[PDB]
């Protein structure tokens, strides 16, 4: 059964757009987005579409690239580093649901290293 997905606005929470935020959506997002392996990660995972009726079960705090991507074009985030941590959670929810040498693992280990290349310098202010 599945969870409602994360939420992509919120009403409580104030918004910020900047340079760096940006960046994160132009360019690491929509390169990542292109990626061959991205697939898995464009949207939540649907445990009754992907029978995996036990991830939520494990997961307590879903993440992925088309929350994010809807996030960042909302101006959901403070600035970048929140939106790092969510690429970071998806990254690591993907290591703790699975183990090492998964077809899906190696598939994110792959998107990280990819990021974090791409995180490595940001604009400025
Ligand atoms: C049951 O399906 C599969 C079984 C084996 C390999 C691949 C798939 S899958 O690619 O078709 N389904 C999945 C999509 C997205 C994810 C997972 C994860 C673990 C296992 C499956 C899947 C996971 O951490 N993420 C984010």
């Amino acid at each position: 059964m599945n969870p409602p997905p994360p939420e992509t606005s919120n009403p409580n929470k104030p918004k910020r757009q900047t340079n760096q935020l940006q960046y994160l959506l132009r360019v690491v997002l929509k390169t990542l987005w292109k990626h061959q392996f991205a697939w898995p990660f464009q949207q939540p995972v649907d445990a009754v579409k992907l029978n995996l009726p036990d991830y939520y079960k494990i997961i307590k705090t879903p993440m992925d690239m088309g929350t994010i991507k809807k996030r960042l074009e909302n101006n959901y985030y403070w600035n970048a580093q929140e939106c790092i941590q969510d690429f970071n959670t998806m990254f690591t929810n993907c290591y703790i649901y699975n183990k090492p040498g998964d077809d899906i693992v190696l598939m994110a280990e792959a998107l990280e290293k990819l990021f974090l290349q791409k995180i490595n310098e940001l604009p400025t202010e």
